[PDB]
């Protein structure tokens, strides 16, 4: 399949080169997989989700995304126009309030919720969780992310936006999950992206067009935007049978565009997520 005039990040993850605008992908498009978006919620009624999104848990008075951030991330995972895996099922877990923040105890509960809740969902091709959130180092937050991954979910987490070593942030610093840095359309490390030996992969994170609340769209930037590119890629690859939840981060790193990013500090991977779709 080919989607012309796609957001640059979609075009980038199916290309060996920057500077193109068509997204190429196998038409299976993540069908039969599931992605949990653990964030501010998802505006499921948005036509862009085509009925494939649903809120399954909130820790607040409502399950509505009153912020937009979670809707944007979900759109990069799986919206029809802005998504990597255009046929995946999306499940929203609202651990962040409408101001975009959440207590670590609530975030931990949401991770353990996903580890159990996947047993209530039909995901024959596998389960992914996208965590575009984080704060300072916490062994408890890291151990929750580790449990979620151990339970058979491909966990993708944002590296953080501190232009610093991700070793000091959680869940970014949990070794066993897939820690995602951000790049721009000219293949630079995004100026704000964290780095370090704990990063597994980079994805597009600067000026990313996706869905927003009120049935809308907008472009925003962050490692929060890179993470759902990787989560959607994992779902896509698991539907194709190329990898599994336990192995997807390594598979993505193995098959990435290698050595192509600029402003990568010594000791940080120079790997950019790539679907290696070759019609
Ligand atoms: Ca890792």
């Amino acid at each position: 399949a080919a989607q012309t005039n796609a957001p640059w990040g979609l075009a980038r993850i199916s290309s060996t080169s920057p500077g193109t605008s068509t997204y190429y992908y196998d038409e299976s498009a993540g069908q039969g997989s599931c992605v949990y978006v653990i964030d501010t919620g998802i505006e499921a009624s948005h036509p862009e989700f085509e009925g494939r999104a649903q809120m399954v848990k909130t820790y607040y008075y409502s399950s509505r995304d009153g912020n937009g951030h979670g809707t944007h991330c979900a759109g990069t995972v799986g919206s029809r126009t802005y998504g990597v895996a255009k046929k995946t099922q999306l499940f929203g877990v609202k651990v962040l309030d409408d101001n975009g923040s959440g207590q670590y105890s609530t975030i931990i509960a949401g991770m353990d919720f996903v580890a159990s809740d996947k047993n209530n969902r039909n995901c024959p091709k596998g389960v992914v969780a996208s965590l575009s959130l984080g704060g300072g180092y916490s062994s408890s937050v890291n151990s929750a992310a580790a449990r979620l991954q151990s339970s058979g979910v491909m966990v993708a987490v944002a590296a953080g936006n501190n232009n610093a070593d991700a070793r000091n942030y959680s869940p970014a610093s949990e070794p066993s999950v897939c820690t995602v840095g951000a790049s721009d359309r000219y293949d630079r490390r995004s100026s704000f992206s964290n780095y370090g030996s704990v990063l597994d992969i980079f994805g597009p994170g600067t000026d990313i067009l996706s869905t927003w609340i009120g049935g809308s769209t907008r472009s925003i930037s962050g490692t929060s935007m890179a993470t759902p590119h990787v989560a959607g890629l994992a779902a896509y690859l698991m539907t194709l049978g190329k990898t599994t939840a336990a192995s997807a981060c390594r598979y993505i790193a193995d098959t990435a565009n290698k050595g192509d990013l600029s402003n990568i500090p010594f000791g940080t991977v120079n790997l950019l997520a790539y679907n290696n779709y070759q019609a």
